[PDB]
C-alpha cells in the first residue's frame, strides 16, 4: 500500500468525499469505503472512485450475517467494483468461508477483522480474538485487521498470523492510536478523521507519512 | 406484527422483491430489508416499499462497527425511512448505545441481535449471548433478536429480557426452525427463503399463518 497509509473515507457527501480523496491521492493508493458513504450515495460510488482516482478500494462493511446472506453481500460488493471486503470473524467459520468462496469465484480478497479498536471491543471480542485469528489461519485467510489502539494485542495477532500475512490497522489518530507504534506490527495503517476532518487533509496526510518514512 | 410474521426480503432484484412482497402483503405488516436488496437497488428502496405497501420496515443491517460509524449508519438508515434497525450486541455497549442515541433523536427503534441462528454462531457468539442480552437490558433495549434454530437458547433469552420486551426470531423454514415452537418464546418469526423462493409465495405465507393461528 502506498506509504503504508489507507484513507478511511467516511464522509457522507459525494462532493466532500471526492474533494478530500482527490486532495490526498498523491499520498495513498488505497481507500477504505464503508456504509456511511455507500448508504448515503449508493454503491456506484465505488466504481466512480476506482476510475477517478485509480486506487484500490476496500469495502469496510465488516459483514456479520449468516453464510447465505454474507455471500449475497460479497457478490454485490465485488460486482460494484471493490477489490476487497472486510469480514467479521466473530460470527464463526461458516460465515467467513462464505465470503472466501465468493472472493475466490470473483478473483478478489477478504480481510478478516479479529479484534476491534473501540473500547467496547473489550467486552466480548477481545476474549475471542486470538481464537478468531487462529480460525482465520486455519481457513487460509491471508489479510487481517487488528487494533491500533492496543499494540500489545496487535503484536499478539501478528504472532498468530505470521509475517507472511498482510495486516492493516484502524484506530490511528482520532481513536488514540499512533502511526509509528502501530506500524511495528501492521503492514499499513487506516486513518479516517485525522485526515478527512482536518482543515488541510493533504497536510494531515503528508505529516503522517513524514512520521512514517522515518521508521 | 400482523400474524406474528415478518418477511425477510433478501431478493436482489427490485422487480422480484416488489412482486413477492406485494403477493404476500395481505399476510404481513412488517418487512425486514437487508443489504442484499439495499446494496443492489439502493437505499431509496426502503421508502418505496414503505409507500407502496404501507408496511413497517426493519433494516436488517446488524450493525457491528465502532460507535462513531454506527451512529452514521443509523442516521442514514432512518433518513431513508426505516422504522427500526438491527444492531449486533457483540461489539460492546458503546457501539449499541451509539445506535440507541440516534434512534432516540429520530424517534425510531433498535433491535439488539444477541445469538445468531446459523451453525457458526456456536463458536463465539453463543458463549457471550446471555451477557449480551443482559447488557441490552442494562441499556434499556426493549427489542431483541434470537435464534429459531435453538429454542432452548431462545427460551433463555426470553428469561433474561422478560415478558415486556419484544423478541423476533429468524431461522424458520430454510435454516430448520419451526414456526410454532419458535413462537412459544418469540413474539414474531422472521421468514425469508421459505416464502420468497417458493413457487407460490402467498400460499407459503398462508400455510405458515395457518400453523400460527392454530397455536
Amino acid at each position: 500500500v502506498m506509504n503504508r497509509l489507507i484513507l478511511a473515507m467516511d464522509l457522507m457527501n459525494r462532493d466532500d468525499a471526492l474533494r478530500v480523496t482527490g486532495e490526498v491521492r498523491e499520498y495513498i493508493d488505497t481507500v477504505k469505503i464503508g456504509y456511511p458513504l455507500v448508504l448515503s450515495e449508493g454503491m456506484d460510488i465505488i466504481a466512480e472512485f476506482r476510475k477517478r482516482f485509480g486506487c484500490r478500494i476496500i469495502a469496510a462493511f465488516k459483514v456479520a450475517d449468516i453464510p447465505e446472506t454474507n455471500e449475497k453481500i460479497c457478490r454485490a460488493t465485488f460486482k460494484a467494483g471493490a477489490d476487497a471486503i472486510i469480514v467479521h470473524g466473530f460470527p464463526g467459520a461458516d460465515s467467513v468461508r462464505a465470503c472466501l468462496n465468493v472472493a475466490e469465484e470473483m478473483g478478489r480478497e477478504v480481510f478478516l477483522l479479529t479484534e476491534m479498536s473501540h473500547p467496547g471491543a473489550e467486552m466480548f471480542i477481545q476474549g475471542a480474538a486470538d481464537e478468531i485469528a487462529r480460525m482465520g489461519v486455519d481457513l487460509g485467510v491471508k489479510n487481517y485487521v487488528g487494533p491500533s489502539t492496543r499494540p500489545e494485542r496487535l503484536s499478539r495477532l501478528r504472532e498468530i498470523i505470521g509475517q507472511d500475512s498482510f495486516l492493516i490497522s484502524p484506530g490511528v489518530g482520532a481513536q488514540g492510536g499512533d502511526p509509528g507504534e502501530t506500524l511495528r506490527f501492521a503492514d499499513a495503517i487506516i486513518v479516517g478523521r485525522s485526515i478527512y476532518l482536518a482543515d488541510n487533509p493533504a497536510a494531515a496526510a503528508a505529516g503522517i507519512i513524514e512520521s512514517i518514512k522515518d521508521l
